[PDB]
């Protein structure tokens, strides 16, 4: 294909067909469809540091190195037991993937996909399997950080001195950490708890201070919510002073003091929030919802905490993604087989591309940001 | 040339020869030298939103659209009176350049370099001239914001409706604003004053609130310092709570409370600071100095405010540039004819490339960030 820049390239997951579309974000057009990625019914991805490749992590444990410029699969491996949790290191050389069977982290060379390190999680007493690993992120200092669901731990894997990592293990951090995030500046790791309420916070500048329990009320309490009905911590937005997060099993966006981790306001919204996102200029909060309210997207003023507008793009709004500078927001409408493009200042639709059951949408500016 | 990503591509200014080198940031190599850019003895640049092109603003008023992938000049014009102050719009379509003759802002189609809007500054009495324009930035909302040195004004040019902007003019903001910055979140515009002390701050979210004077004692005071010896506001670094900035004519880096805009600390450093930069993870502050101390770079712990180390890359250290995720820092050593790449976590040089009087070094991840 002809020469083109990689800075405005997007990847759209087609969740029922094991395929992706590669998108020209500036022209608002589809460049290609690539097939052969297996089970993408759930999927995530990261980009190489030059933006030429996406690493797609599929529900089948597939790891696909996708060449966005040659518009083809470059390399692919399938490892049963690997999850969609995948991350890329600060220097772009290592791609880590969590696994839930037997439980641990595997780290691959970003060029060849050859195995560089296998990190088994704690072996469960009286068993021949390990703790599931969840909440894998990359962090500054050529580190990966992740949580152990069954045994209640957080570990740091430090690759700064070589391919055999230095491991730091924090035990008894909380019952069943099920997901985690790293703050946008790369300093704080926060794991949400499923076996009790609260979140476990680690200051990655000062890991010697240990893990700190914060936001002690945030969780399912005594409700029997399954794991997958808990908030996805990717659906948290953390600003400088404020965080906007989905309520656990309620139709509210909670506003948190991001310093003391206390709720300061609550916003009634048109459904159970699934993802809470920020326009890149921090002035608007964008929210999508769980079925039966997943035909709507609400836009909230970050200052007044009032709903500005309720958009209705169509049935099955799974994911959204802003352009790097925020001139666009892209919205997957699964049950309308459309990937829409909107102007988030006018709140008007400026494009709508056909797609097969579209889900995750990712643009290549993620390549330059820790945690993405 | 062959297919390659754009995400790790950089541009190095060779300031005496009117040329640049295009750099592969991952391989740490030079891909090409491109000549024919006129007078780059002063120069700045921004990138297209697909990271394929750089727009180089030359001291001769040259505007060069440089193809990083084809490794050639794609388009070039020379606009009499244009300054090196240039910026690119939130949607990537418009490139604006400040102008001292006749005085105003010129706006160009980023694809063709067609002149699409001319904004004259306020007229000056008794001359066939307008105020010269300084401190031009892009801002969210498809805006450009700039200051008028001679008439003491700040203007917002809103291009959201097309090529004819809507202008909001703030008068009597302070005597002789000489430079400006926009905060990393894109919310606040701050112009430094030369005719008196202090900074003029405009809240771009609430322009109806006008311009407020902040940091009222920061300036040259009663000292007869010429405008060209005032700090360049590009050399300010603003974090969430703290700013680190060059003192005005003192061998100190000032720590400012970013919320109340008041100095809280002053760090003794090895010369007159020129640029104060932050490692992308906010842990370290990097400082370069004016002659005769421009053979040194100092690294400061952002928490303790102490100098960690004094680096000596060589003579004439004019500029530094971090990679997107912070795994690298690139340092131009003008009088060694060397561009060095350093590991900012080990604080050690890891490689060098030859260059002719290297000055500015810019990597394409800037394409994704308001104000860069």
């Amino acid at each position: 294909p002809p020469l083109r820049g990689s800075g405005d390239l997007g990847v759209l997951i087609e969740r029922a067909d094991g395929s992706v579309q590669i998108l020209d974000g500036t022209a608002k057009t589809s460049l290609a469809r690539v097939e052969g990625l297996g089970d993408l019914s759930h999927a995530s991805l990261v980009f190489s540091r030059d933006q030429r490749y996406a690493y797609v992590f599929g529900r089948d444990g597939g790891l696909t190195k996708l060449d966005l410029l040659a518009q083809r699969i470059d390399k692919r491996l399938i490892q049963g037991g690997n999850s969609i949790g995948g991350a890329i290191s600060q220097d772009g050389r290592l791609v880590a993937v969590s696994n839930y069977e037997p439980g641990g982290v595997k780290v691959f060379d970003s060029r060849t996909l050859e195995l560089v390190a296998e990190i088994p999680a704690t072996r469960l007493p009286g068993q021949d399997r390990n703790s599931r690993v969840v909440g894998l992120v990359d962090a500054p200092g050529q580190r990966f950080v992740f949580s152990l669901f069954d045994s209640g731990e957080i570990w740091i894997a430090d690759f700064s001195q070589g391919d055999t990592p230095h491991l730091t293990r924090f035990r008894d951090i909380g019952k069943q950490p099920y997901d985690a995030l790293i703050s946008p500046d790369g300093r704080y790791y926060m794991a949400g708890l499923f076996g009790e309420d609260g979140m476990a916070q680690l200051d990655l500048w000062h890991p010697e201070r240990g893990v700190r329990r914060v936001l002690g009320d945030y969780g399912r309490g005594q409700r029997k919510l399954p794991v997958y009905k808990m908030p996805h911590l990717e659906g948290w937005t953390i600003a400088s002073d404020q965080a906007f997060v989905p309520a656990v099993g309620h139709h509210q966006v909670l506003v948190l003091d991001a310093r003391d981790w206390k709720q300061t306001d609550a916003i009634d919204v048109a459904g159970q929030p699934v993802f809470v996102m920020t326009r890149p200029d921090d002035r608007q909060i964008w929210v999508n919802f769980a079925y039966p309210d997943n035909d709507k997207v609400q836009v909230i003023d970050s200052e007044t905490h009032e709903v500005i507008e309720t958009l209705r793009p169509g049935p099955g709004v799974l994911h959204m993604e802003f352009s790097g500078r925020g001139d666009q927001v892209w919205i997957s409408v699964r049950d309308a087989d459309q990937l829409q493009v909107w102007d988030p200042y006018r709140l008007k639709r400026i494009g709508s591309l056909p797609a097969r059951s579209p889900s995750g949408i990712f643009f290549s500016h993620r390549a330059q940001h820790i945690g993405l």
